[PDB]
C-alpha cells in the first residue's frame, strides 16, 4: 500500500504506529530500547531494535525504501537531528519530525525536515481553550471570524426543536449535526429534537455562536 | 472574571497560560523553576515561584480561591499526584491534570481528578491520521462512522463546480465551505467554483468521503 | 493452606514473612534487592527477586493466585503505590499495605487498599502506654 | 508525678509524647527541627528546640532531673548513639532508645541503653499474627 | 580594511582575535562570558558581551556589516549551530565555524557553514608528522 | 622500525595514531574507553584497553620498550599528569604530552615532559594567519 | 612470637603492617579491598580478603587467636565501630583502633577500645610546632617545663667545642649527643667538635634551651 | 611576629592552626567549607572562606605577604597540587604541603614544594613500634643504631637503685631521667630509687636497650 517508518516508539510515536497499524498500513516500528520494540511488536508489521543515528543500521533497515519516515524522538535533540539528517542525505521523500523547542524546530527546518510537529504545545492551546470555556467540546476555524463548533447540550436545550431554536435567522448560524447516544443525525430537518448531553454541531460567526451560547443555552 | 491556576509552565502548561492570558483571563502561573516563572512573566497576571507539593506554599498562593487549577506536570509523576491530592483536599472545584501514562492516569482518576489529558498521545493519533492520508488537512469526528473533513484540493478538482461534483447524491456527502486564497465561502451555492489548492469542507460518512477522495480527486 | 505474598522484605515485611513461615503458611517473599531475597531464603517457601512495579514480572510471579498480598514498602511511596495499583487491577482479594505518612495513606485508600498499617506510629502509642503505666 | 523526656518527635516519638500527655504526665518534647517543636507544642508540658548531641544544650534542658528519657531517633544512627551516650554519662535512670537495625541495637546495648525498641520488626510480628488470624 | 567578527574567545578563537589584531584588522571580539571580554579587550577593536544565539543582540552588534564571522564555539554544539544559523539567515558572506565532532561538522555543513575547522584533528596530523620526522 | 605509543585516542591522538599508521610505523593505541579501542583497531598495530594511570597495566602493556610515548589526554588534567609522571619514572626517552592550559603546561614541564603541545591554540594562530591573508 | 592483626590496610594500617613485618612479627593483614591484600602480600605473614564487620568471616580468620588486633579503618566510622565491637565480644585482649573524630573516639571508648589513636591530629600538632619554629627537628617533653630537644646546627655552631658552648653553666642545659654524617657520638666529652648541619641533642628547661637557641645559634 | 597561612582546616591543618594560635602567632585559616571557617574562627587571627585554587581569591587574601603557607589538603590531590603551584608562582618563601601518596609526593616535589609531610604514614610507623613492643612509651632515634627511649617501669624495677641497675657498664646505656608521680628527676644520681609504673629515660644502642628490657625488666 504505502510504507511508513516510525522511529521512536514514545507516546506520540507509539500512538502513530498503533493507529497506522489499525488502518492496515505497512508500518516499521524502530527503537533503540528493546522493551519498546517488544511492546509494539503486536501493533506493527515489523518491529526492529536499531540505533537510528547509526548509518549502517539504517541501511540494514532498508529505510531508503519508505515513502514516509517519522522521527518521533522529541526529548533527545541530538538523536532527532542526526537521524533526520541521515534520512535527508538518503533522499527520503517525506520526513516528519517531532520537535521539542523552537530552536530544535529551527535546526530541523534547516536540515530540511518536511513537516515539524509540536504535540504538547498545540494540545496545550486546545485544552487551554476548553479551560477558559467549559462549554465547547471541539471546533474548527474556517477563518479569523468564521468557525464550526461542537457543543455539549445543557439543560436549556433538552426536548427543544431545531425550529424552536431559530439559529439561521435569530443568530445567523446553522446547525449541521446532532449526536444522541452515539446515534448520529446529519443535516437534520427542523422537526428534529435535541435532547440534553447530546452533541450539537453549529456553524457560523464566532461572536454569533457565542451569542447563541449565552442566551440560548 | 474567572480565575485559573496553571501549575507547571512546560510547553503544554506554558501554552495554556499564554493562550489563556491572550483571552484576557486571570491566570496564575506557578512553577518551581525560577527561569520558567521569569519566562512567562509577560504572559500572566501573576507569576510565582512555588513548590506545588508543599502545602504551606500552596496556602501562600491562596489557591483555594481559584475555580480552575491545572496540573501541567506530566514528567514527574510523584509531583503531579501529590499536587492533585493537595488540591483535592483543599476542595478545588475543577482540577485538570496532565498525565504521562495509563497508570498515572489511574492514580489521578482514583484521587479524583476532574479531567485528565494526554496531549502527545491524542496529537499522535491525529498526526498519524494525516500520515496515512496526505490529503486531509483537518477533521472532526461526529461519531464512529460520520465525520466532517477538511480537504486539500488537487488538480482533479480545479475549475469544477459544486453541481458538477454531485456529492449529495453520488456519494451521500455534503459540501459545507470553500476557502479560496484566504477568502471564505460558507454553505456555497451549486454554481460556485472550486479552484485547486483550496480548502474544501465536506461532511458525511467516513467511507463515503473516502470514496469521493478516491474517484473524485 | 492459605497463600500469602510478602512484597518488600524489610524489618516489618521480613517479620511478617518470618513469623508466617514459623506458623507454616505458604509465603512468597518478594524483593528487588537480591541480598534481601538471599537473607529470607530460609524463612519462606519461595523467595524471588522481582521488581513489583513491573507488571510482566508480577505475572511471572503468578501473584493472581494469592489470597493475601502484603506491600511492606513504606519508604518508597511511588513503588508502594504503583505496586498496590497493579495488584488491585489484577483483582487480588486482600491487599494490605504499609504506609509512611497521612497522604501516602490517602492515596493507598483511594486506589483501594484493603488494609493500611502504620507500624512505627502505633508502636509509639504502645510504648507510651507502657511508660505511663509501668505495670 | 513522673518526669519523661522524649527526644525526637517523629511518628513514634511524637506518638509517645502525645499519648503520655493525654494521660497527664510531665513530658518534655525535644527536637532539633523547629517545626516539630511547634507541632507538638500543644501535646506537651514543655517543647524545646535542642541539639540533643550537644552537651551544653542538654544541661540547658536540665535533663539530669528526669526519671525517663526516650531517644526516638531511629534514622540518624550517630545522633541516636551520641545522645544515648550523653544521657548515660549523665547518670539517667532509664534510657529507652528507638533502634534502626541489629547493629545499631548492638551499639545501643553496649553503651548501656536500658530498653531498646524495634517498632517495625515487632509490629511486623503483630500484623503477621493479625494476618494469619482475621479475628 | 576588512571586517572580522570572532564569536567565542576560547584559546582558538582568542588566538584568532589576538593574532588578527596584531596584523591590524578590524576585529570584533564577542563573548557571553564577561571575563573573556575583559581579557581580550586589549587585543581587539571592539570587545562586546553578547549572547550570539539571541537575534536582537546580534542586530545590536550590527553583524550584518561584517565580511567574515568566525564561530569559535566548539564545546557547546547547540550554541555553535544556532549562532551559525542566525548568521546564515542574516546573509553573512563568509561563516567559518569551529567544529567538535563529525556530526556537528555535518549539521554545520547542512546549515551552510562556509568553512569548518577541526583544530585537534588537523593539529593531530601535523604533530604526527613532526613525530615521524624530528627535523 | 621505530616504536610509538599513543595514549588517548581522541581526535588529536587518534589523528596521530591514524597518520603514523598510514606512514607504516609500529603504533600502540591505548585507551580506557573500549569503544575508542574498537574504533582505531583498524588504524593501529596493537589497540589495547588500559588505564594509563594504573602502573601494573602500564607494565602489562610493556611501555618501557617504546622510544616515543604520546599522552594525548588534554581534558582530564589529573590523568594526563599522573600518566606522564608514570612514564617518566619508567625512563621513557621521549614523552610528548597534549596540554589544556598554561598551568597544566607548567606541571607537565616540571615533571619533565619532553614536548608539550597546544593544538587548538596554535590552530587559532594558523587560522588567524589565513584570515588576514586570503592568499 | 607475638601475634598481630592489622585490619584495614590504609596508609596508617599499611605502615603498621609493613613496619611490624620488618621487625619479624606474625602479622595478619586483613582487608575488604582485594587490591590492598594484593599490595601488602609481600609485607605480611598472611594477607586475607575479609569483611571485618561480618562475624562468620571473623571466625574464618580465627581472630580470637591474636593478642593484638588493630582496626585501622578511620574513614568508615560504622565499619570501624562494628568491627571493634565484634572483637570486644570475642574477648580480644588488646584492641587498638584508628579514630576519625572526637565522637568516633567516644563510641570507640564506650564499646571498650583499649587504645585509640589520632594520627593526623597529633602529627598536625608536631608539624605546627616545626612550622612556628623552623629550628627544632625533634623533641620529647619530660614535663611542663623540662624537655630534651633535637636541634639542627646552624652556621653559629660549626667547628665549636662542647667546652666553648658552656651550656651546663651558662644556660643550665646539658648536651647528650652529636650526629655527624650519620656517625653518632653519645654523651660526648668536652673536647668534641660540632660541625654545622649536624644533629645536636640538648637537655634542660624549655626557656633555657630557647635562650641557647637565641644567643648561641 | 611571623605570618603563617594554613590552607585546609582538616584534623591535620586544623590542629596546625589551633596549636599555632595557642603559641600566639599570626595565623590565617583558609577553607572552602564555610562550616570549617566557622569552626576555627576562635582559634585564628583571621578565618576566611576561600577557594585556594582560584588565583584572584588568593590575591584577595593577600597571600604574597606571608612567610609560611601550609597546604593541608591531602584528600583532594588536584586541589593541593594546583594550590601549591599557585603559591610557588607567587614567590612564597616556604610552602609546606600535606601529601596523600608517593606520587602526590612526587608532583609536589617537582612543582617545588619546600617541605612535604605524610602524617598518617609516620604516625603509623610509630604506633606500629608501640604495638610490637608494649613497653616503650616514647622514643627518639639519634641514628640508625643509637636511640633515646622512654620506658614504662614494671614490677621488676620497683624499689631498685640506679647503682643497682648498672646500665652504664653492664649494658653500655645511660639513664637520663626518672618521672615519679609527675615529679621529675633530671640526670639522677646513683642513689636514686625507681618505683614501678614510673617513666624511665634510657639512652644508648637499640639492641643494648632491648637487652636491658629483656633481662632487667
Ligand atoms: N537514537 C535513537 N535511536 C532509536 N530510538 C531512539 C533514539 N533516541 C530515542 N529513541 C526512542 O524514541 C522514543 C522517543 O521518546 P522520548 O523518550 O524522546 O520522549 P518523547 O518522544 O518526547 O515522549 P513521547 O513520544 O512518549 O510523548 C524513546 O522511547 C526512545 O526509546
Ligand atoms: N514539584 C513541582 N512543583 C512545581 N513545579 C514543577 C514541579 N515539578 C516540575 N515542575 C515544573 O512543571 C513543568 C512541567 O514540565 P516537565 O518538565 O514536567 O515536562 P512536561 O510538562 O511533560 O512537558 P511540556 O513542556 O510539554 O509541558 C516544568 O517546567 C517544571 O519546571
Ligand atoms: N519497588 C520495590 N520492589 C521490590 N522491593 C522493594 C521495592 N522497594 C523497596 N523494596 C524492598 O522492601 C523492603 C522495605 O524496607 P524499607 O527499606 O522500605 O524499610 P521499611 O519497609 O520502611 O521498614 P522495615 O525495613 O522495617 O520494613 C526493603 O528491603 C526493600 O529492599
Ligand atoms: N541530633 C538530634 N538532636 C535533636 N533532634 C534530632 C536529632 N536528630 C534527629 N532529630 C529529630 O528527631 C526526630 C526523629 O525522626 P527521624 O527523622 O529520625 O525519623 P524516625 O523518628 O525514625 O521516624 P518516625 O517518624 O517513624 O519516628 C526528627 O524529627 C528529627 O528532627
Ligand atoms: N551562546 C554563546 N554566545 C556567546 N558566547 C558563547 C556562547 N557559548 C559559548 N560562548 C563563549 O565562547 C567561548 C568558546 O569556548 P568554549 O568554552 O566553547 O571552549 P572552546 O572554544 O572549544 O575551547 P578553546 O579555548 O580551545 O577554543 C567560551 O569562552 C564561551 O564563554
Ligand atoms: N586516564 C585515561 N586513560 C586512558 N585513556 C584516557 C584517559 N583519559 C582520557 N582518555 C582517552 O583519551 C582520549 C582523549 O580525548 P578527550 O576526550 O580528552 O578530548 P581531547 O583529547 O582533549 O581532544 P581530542 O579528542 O581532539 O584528542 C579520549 O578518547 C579518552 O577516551
Ligand atoms: N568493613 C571493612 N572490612 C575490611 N576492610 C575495610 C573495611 N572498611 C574499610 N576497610 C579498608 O581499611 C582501609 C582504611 O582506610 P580508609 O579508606 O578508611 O582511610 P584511612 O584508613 O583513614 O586512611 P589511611 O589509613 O590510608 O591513612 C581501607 O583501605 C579499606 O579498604
Ligand atoms: N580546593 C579547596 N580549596 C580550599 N579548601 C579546600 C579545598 N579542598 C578541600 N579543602 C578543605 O581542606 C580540608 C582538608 O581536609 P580533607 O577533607 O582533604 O581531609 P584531610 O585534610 O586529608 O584529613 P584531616 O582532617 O586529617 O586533615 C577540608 O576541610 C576541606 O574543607
Amino acid at each position: 500500500n504505502k510504507q511508513f517508518a516510525v522511529i521512536g516508539l514514545g507516546r506520540f510515536g507509539g500512538s502513530i504506529c498503533k493507529e497506522l497499524h489499525r488502518m492496515g498500513h505497512e508500518v516499521l516500528a524502530v527503537d533503540i530500547n528493546e522493551e519498546k520494540v517488544n511492546a509494539y511488536a503486536s501493533y506493527a508489521t515489523h518491529a526492529v531494535i536499531a540505533n537510528a543515528t547509526e548509518e549502517n543500521e539504517l541501511l540494514s533497515l532498508g529505510i531508503r525504501n519508505f515513502e514516509y519516515v517519522i522521527v518521533a524522538i522529541g526529548a533527545n535533540i541530538q538523536a532527532s537531528t542526526l537521524t533526520t539528517l541521515l534520512l535527508k542525505e538518503l533522499d527520503i521523500p517525506n520526513i516528519w519530525v517531532k520537535a521539542q523547542n523552537y530552536y530544535h524546530h529551527k535546526v530541523l527546518e534547516k536540515i530540511g525536515a518536511d513537516r515539524i510537529i509540536h504535540p504538547q504545545k498545540d494540545m496545550g492551546v486546545k485544552i487551554a481553550q476548553s479551560l477558559s470555556d467549559e462549554n465547547v467540546l471541539n471546533y474548527i476555524d474556517l477563518s479569523d471570524e468564521y468557525s464550526i463548533v461542537e457543543l455539549l447540550a445543557t439543560r436549556k436545550l433538552d426536548s427543544k426543536s431545531i425550529i424552536d431554536l431559530n439559529v439561521r435567522a435569530k443568530y445567523g448560524c446553522t446547525i449541521l449535526a446532532i449526536k444522541h447516544h452515539g446515534d448520529i443525525c446529519l443535516s437534520p430537518a427542523p422537526e428534529d429534537i435535541i435532547r440534553e448531553q447530546d452533541c450539537l454541531v453549529i456553524m457560523g460567526h464566532k461572536k454569533d455562536i457565542k451569542r447563541f451560547e449565552n442566551e440560548g443555552m
